[PDB]
Parts: C-alpha cells; sequence; structure tokens
C-alpha cells in the first residue's frame, strides 16, 4: 500500500 522504498 505505501511506497516503503
Amino acid at each position: 500500500s505505501y511506497v516503503k522504498a
């Protein structure tokens, strides 16, 4: 869901 990169 979140763009953790």
